[PDB]
């Protein structure tokens, strides 16, 4: 049979697959999207294909103007199948330790390149890891806090709310709220 590996990463099935676009910034969460070769685990209401991913994001009356991708334990999805033609980034975000600081930059300079050359649009940057809820809430609340100047009990709560799913890990919390900026 074909090679690649297919297995549902552990959890993924729990999460709603895409948030709501965060009000006051130009971005939405959303969970992997996963590649034809995983559906063969999954029944019809637990797939989210990449097609999914940009229908939902339609529903929302949006548009995404970046993807950028966390993962790395798995390939989910290849850039080049995206069935809509959009900016991608993968930045891995590796284990579970804070967010390093070159993941940090590399985070805010696609933000920030992204936003300088779309000043005549609301496309947004949507961010995922596999979960779309713990590296992605850390990174976009990193960036609201360091660059926005956003508390970051605001920034969390914002995130958490559009989410749909409140930001799990403890540590990464903790770096939000006491940690340095970058
Ligand atoms: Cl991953």
């Amino acid at each position: 049979g074909p090679l690649g590996s297919n297995h549902i990463p552990e959890r993924w099935k729990d999460y709603l697959p895409v948030g709501q676009r965060m009000p006051g910034t130009r971005f939405i969460a959303f969970k992997v999207p996963l590649q034809k070769s995983f559906e063969k685990k999954l029944a019809p209401e637990e797939c989210f294909s990449p097609l999914d991913l940009f229908n939902k994001i339609r529903e929302q009356n949006e548009e995404l103007g970046l993807i950028i991708d966390l993962t790395y334990t798995q390939r989910y999805y290849k850039p080049e199948d995206l069935p809509e033609t959009v900016p991608y980034l993968k930045i891995f975000t590796v284990g579970h330790q804070v967010p390093d600081d070159e993941t940090i930059f590399k985070f805010k300079h696609a933000v920030n390149g992204f936003l300088k050359e779309n000043k005549d649009n609301d496309k947004l940057i949507g961010v995922h890891s596999t979960h779309g809820l713990n590296r992605t809430g850390y990174l976009i609340c990193r960036y609201l806090i360091d660059v926005e100047g956003v508390r970051p009990d605001d920034a969390i709560e914002l995130f958490n709310r559009c989410r749909g799913h409140c930001l799990e890990r403890q540590n990464y919390i903790e770096d939000l709220q006491n940690g340095p900026i970058r």
